[PDB]
């Protein structure tokens, strides 16, 4: 599986490697298509392909798939969620692996843990989202039952203070801030995660749009995404979205080696994928 990695044990947090793939010239798929077919987020897609057309990427162009990354820094246990790049990574009790999924989202800094996990989850609508569906002649029980229909998707793991790691019946919203729910995942990412996740599993959510590593090797990298409030005219100049380097970051980013430039395009790009620093 291209988004399982083994973990290093030398403390290297580089793992993956890109693809780059050719549209077909007869293309008619969206670029959602091809993030599906990837296990990548829409938003990392736009990231790392620069003027990409998200209604129908260009027959004959090519597209970056961009499956290497930077571990966040964090323990490498349970669950980490890092919003600002949209990914969730598992790091499993049964492997020495990590896995790592495009999620869609609708919290910032929170550690907690699954609290227990459903097949078939129902759906039980905010009091709030029942008032404006009435009003609008919607009908909405108090529960919608779970099944195909159900915005939850088919599987979810509930992680306290009403919050879920879920699915969704959507065609579209991985990758993506969207409203309502909490963390959505494509179909097979989240019955993966419900095989495979125990109850009591660690959750910690993080927000860390710039990571840099110096690994074992004395090499150093930076990846650098859009931060999570970014707008459409922030991702594409028209406004600007401020990057402000971490101290963490900075261990890495201010040594002696790294040349600027590298930094500066990376944090002006934002592209999502590492760039070598030294």
């Amino acid at each position: 599986n291209a988004v399982t990695y083994p973990l290093p044990t030398d403390g290297s947090r580089l793992v993956g490697q890109n693809q780059v793939i050719t549209i077909p010239d007869d293309n008619k798929q969206p670029l959602e298509y091809f993030a599906a077919k990837y296990q990548m987020g829409l938003s990392n897609m736009l990231e790392a392909n620069p003027g990409v057309d998200t209604y129908l990427p260009k027959g004959g162009s090519v597209l970056n798939i961009p499956q290497q990354l930077i571990l966040p820094d964090t323990v490498h246990e349970g669950i980490i969620i890092n919003s600002a790049e949209m990914r969730l990574y598992y790091y499993p009790k049964g492997t020495n692996t990590v896995i790592v999924l495009p999620i869609g989202i609708g919290p910032i800094n929170w550690t907690t843990k699954v609290e227990r996990k459903k097949a078939g989850p129902t759906w039980t609508p905010t009091a709030k989202m029942h008032a404006e569906y009435a009003a609008a002649g919607n009908p909405l029980p108090a529960v919608v039952p779970a099944g195909p229909d159900n915005p939850m998707g088919l599987y979810a793991l509930y992680i306290g203070r009403l919050y879920a790691i879920h699915g969704t019946n959507a065609n579209f919203g991985i990758g993506l801030r969207v409203s309502h729910g909490c963390v959505r995942l494509r179909n097979d990412d989240i019955k993966f995660l419900f095989e495979n996740v125990p109850v009591g599993t660690r959750v910690q959510f993080i927000d860390e749009p710039v990571k840099a590593t110096t690994e074992p090797d004395g090499s150093r990298y930076i990846e650098v995404h859009n931060p999570l409030s970014t707008t459409e005219a922030q991702f594409q100049g028209g406004e600007i979205v401020p990057i402000t380097l971490t101290q963490p970051v900075q261990a890495v980013t201010s040594q002696s080696d790294v040349d600027q430039n590298v930094v500066e395009q990376a944090i002006q790009n934002r592209s999502g994928m590492p760039v070598r620093l030294n």
